[PDB]
């Protein structure tokens, strides 16, 4: 599973998810809030693409180790997110 | 490192670079980019471009995965929609 982190260095509510397609509505199930991530950790061998909007749209940063730190740009703007 | 669309061919004209993503009509508008306006792009290393003839990732796609100072007759002018991914 991948673990996504409310604040930088793995800090603040921390929300683990396994594989699969997640719209804002099922992140905010989890617990997830909109605008939310800084940092995550991310199983050797699996990819995590975060939108910036819903439904996999706009932006999408690519993931495919620990980080501490998303960077400006992704920052407090997960919105949809897809694990594979 | 991010994608630049052209207005022009030859990477002529308006220009406006992109993060990867999967745009819709509506974020690309909101990006600055107009609708049946792209007619060139450079494309970082790695990186593919799937430019889409209409909206929500629907109608004829064409690919690029260098930069690209023509994209050809039928493509030029037609990007409605876009995904650019690694
Ligand atoms: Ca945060
Ligand atoms: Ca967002
Ligand atoms: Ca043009
Ligand atoms: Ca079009």
């Amino acid at each position: 599973a991948v673990t996504f982190y409310e604040d930088i260095n793995y800090g603040g509510a921390s929300v683990s998810l396994q594989p699969g397609n997640y719209t804002l509505s099922q992140l905010n199930t989890a617990k997830i809030p909109n605008d939310w991530m800084s940092s995550l950790k991310v199983p050797s061998g699996w990819t995590v693409d975060v939108y910036e909007n819903d439904n996999f749209t706009g932006t999408k940063w690519t993931y495919t180790s620990d980080t501490p730190w998303v960077g400006n740009d992704a920052n407090d703007k997960m919105t949809s997110v897809k694990i594979y």
